[PDB]
C-alpha cells in the first residue's frame, strides 16, 4: 500500500545523506514487471542509487548481498515483500544481521523484521502513511523522523 517510490522518498529522511541503497529481490515474487523499473524511476527521483541483487534460493542470499557490499558500497538494505524466500527465517536472519555488522539499516516489509532487528516499516492509515521503529536499533543507527511524521510514528 505504501508504493516502491514512496518508500525512498521516506528513506531519503530516515537516513539523511544516503546515496546509494541495496534491494534484495526474491526472483518468485509476484510484480517484478511494475517494480523493478519503478525502483530505477524512484532512484532517479530521489537521488539515491537503488541496486537490486535477485535470489531465488537461500544459497543465493549471501553471495548476492555480498556484492552490494564490496561492488557497490551500498549504506542500506531495503526489502519490499516477504511473500517467499525473504519471510523464511533464515534468511531473515541472515540479512539483519550482515547488514547491521556492515553499518546499514534495514528498511523491512513488516513488523517481524523490526522484531529481529530492522530499523523501520511502514503503513498507510487513513491519515496517510504512519512508521512503525524499532526505537534500540534505530537511535543506535541514527535513524531520524521528518517532522511531518513526527506524530505519525509508532514504537515496537
Amino acid at each position: 500500500e505504501v508504493t516502491p517510490i514512496q518508500q525512498l522518498f521516506l528513506i531519503k529522511e530516515l537516513k539523511p545523506g544516503i546515496a546509494r541503497i541495496g534491494v534484495i529481490w526474491d526472483k518468485n515474487a509476484a510484480n517484478r514487471d511494475e517494480v523493478l523499473p519503478q525502483l530505477q524511476r524512484a532512484s532517479a527521483a530521489t537521488g539515491i542509487k537503488v541496486v537490486v541483487a535477485e535470489v531465488a534460493s537461500l544459497q543465493e542470499v549471501a553471495p548476492q548481498f555480498r556484492t552490494l557490499l564490496r561492488d557497490h558500497q551500498v549504506e542500506a538494505l531495503w526489502v519490499l515483500e516477504e511473500s517467499g524466500l525473504l519471510g523464511q527465517a533464515a534468511a531473515r536472519s541472515f540479512l539483519i544481521k550482515n547488514a547491521t555488522q556492515a553499518g546499514m539499516p534495514v528498511f523491512a516489509p513488516s513488523e517481524t523484521w523490526l522484531k529481529e532487528g530492522a530499523c523501520v516499516t511502514w503503513r498507510k492509515d487513513a491519515e496517510g502513511i504512519r512508521l512503525v521503529v524499532n526505537k534500540a536499533v534505530a537511535e543506535a543507527m541514527g535513524i531520524t523522523i521528518p517532522a511531518k511524521y513526527q506524530d505519525r510514528t509508532a514504537f515496537l
